[PDB]
């Protein structure tokens, strides 16, 4: 019902009459206020995640992004996505990129961005999650948990002092930090992503973090490309195990545009999501399981619309999934479609739950 609606007629039309920027921070203000179908879905047991020390009440989370600045998330968890990530967040604010930075690509169900990491900076971010720590403390306990993607500032001299200063300030207030070395739209960032410079980066990060009181101490998780050599990968992989990181998130959105690509706007400058990045996420997950031998949690991400699509990438390696992109073509019902068609799938394919489907295709 909701979900036919939306994919055919309001999601369409609020496309035709706005601009992709201020049709999200429409979505953005919406969602902050509630103004949602309240998801009639109600989780069952069999959506069930432990990860990461923590609850997962369903496997469905929202990929950072789209509340870049920690202003919509209790509204996020109304939508029914069992754990919600924000940023990413910069040390100080900063502006991004000038527009127009973002592109609707309807004809590949993609978008291609290059916002450039527009942030309000840690110190209002910080100040927005302290003014809910406790309503969120409750939500992580009854399986809601929050996660907070880290990123740096445009100018930065110390890219691993940046990221620093996020696990200090924000680390506090997540269940789970992410190191975004892998944002397109930032120059020099992915190349944190290899070995000398991603072990020495690393090394601090985790230091910081462990140097939080215990309840205030957060898993951190990496977050990679899907344009990594294999090299890159291995190394990725090796220093991952080495320094005891707690998870992957797999994939950021790619700089490649692959064959078949439709929109008029494929050759904007950015990084591309929503479909035609499924499958290279999926592989890249399938990848990175196999590398660290499925002791390193994976969160998958890129493409995901479906129960098939999410199942794919649980059964690739990933624990957990999100989504982004299919927000902008389903809207919120989309949520809702994706459980539901997940626990159908399991079902039909024999799993007792997520749990037991978590990197199958490898066994
Ligand atoms: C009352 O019903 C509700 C309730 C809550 C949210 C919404 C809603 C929504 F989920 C997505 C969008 N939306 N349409 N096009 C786009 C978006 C993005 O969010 C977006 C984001 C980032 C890049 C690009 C885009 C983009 O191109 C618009 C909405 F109003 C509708
Ligand atoms: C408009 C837009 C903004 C994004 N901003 C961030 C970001 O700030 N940090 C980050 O780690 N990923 C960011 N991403 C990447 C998403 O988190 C996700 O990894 C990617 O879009 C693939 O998922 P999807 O195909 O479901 O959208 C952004 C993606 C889009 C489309
Ligand atoms: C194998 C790499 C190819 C690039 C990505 C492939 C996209 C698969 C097409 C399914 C998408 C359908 N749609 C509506 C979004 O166009
Ligand atoms: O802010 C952006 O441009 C951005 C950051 C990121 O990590 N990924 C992405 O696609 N865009």
């Amino acid at each position: 019902g909701d979900e036919r609606f939306y994919a055919e007629h309001l999601m369409p039309t609020l496309q035709g009459l706005l601009d992709p920027e201020s049709a999200h921070r429409l979505a953005v203000r919406f969602t902050s206020l509630g103004l949602l179908p309240r998801a009639r879905f109600q989780d069952s047991d069999m959506l069930e995640v432990r990860v990461l020390g923590h609850k997962f009440r369903n496997p469905v989370g929202i990929a950072a992004g789209f509340d870049k600045h920690g202003e919509a998330v209790d509204g996020l968890y109304k939508m029914g996505f069992g754990f919600v990530e924000i940023g990413s967040v910069t040390p100080k604010p900063q502006e991004g990129n000038p527009r127009p930075r973002v592109f609707r690509l309807p004809e590949d169900q993609a978008v291609i961005n290059r916002y450039g990491f527009n942030s309000h900076g840690l110190s209002v971010v910080e100040h927005r999650l302290r003014a809910r720590q406790q309503k969120q403390a409750k939500l992580t306990e009854d399986g809601l948990p929050l996660g907070v993607n880290l990123g740096k500032n445009k100018t930065s001299v110390d890219a691993a002092e940046d990221y620093a200063e996020g696990v200090r300030v924000l680390g506090p207030l997540a269940d789970y930090l992410v190191v975004n070395v892998s944002s397109p739209n930032t120059a020099g960032l992915r190349s944190l992503q290899g070995k000398a410079e991603l072990r020495r980066l690393l090394t601090k990060v985790l230091q910081e973090r462990d140097g939080l009181r215990r309840v205030h101490r957060p898993a951190v998780l990496v977050k990679i490309a899907p344009d990594l050599t294999s090299q890159d990968k291995e190394d990725i992989a090796s220093v991952v195990k080495e320094l005891g990181i707690d998870g992957l998130i797999v994939t950021n959105t790619t700089v490649s545009r692959p064959a078949g690509l439709q929109g008029a706007l494929r050759s904007e400058t950015g990084g591309l999501s929503g479909k035609p990045l499924r499958d290279l996420s999926t592989q890249t997950i399938r990848e990175m399981y196999a590398l660290t031998q499925g002791r390193v949690p994976i969160i998958g991400v890129g493409g995901v619309s479906s129960g098939q699509d999410a199942l794919e990438k649980i059964r690739a390696g990933a624990s957990l999934v999100q989504l982004y992109t299919a927000l902008t073509f389903w809207g919120p019902p989309v949520v809702g479609k994706v459980k539901r068609e997940l626990e159908a799938l399991l079902k039909e394919q024999g799993f007792g739950g997520v749990t037991d489907a978590i990197g199958a295709d490898h066994r």
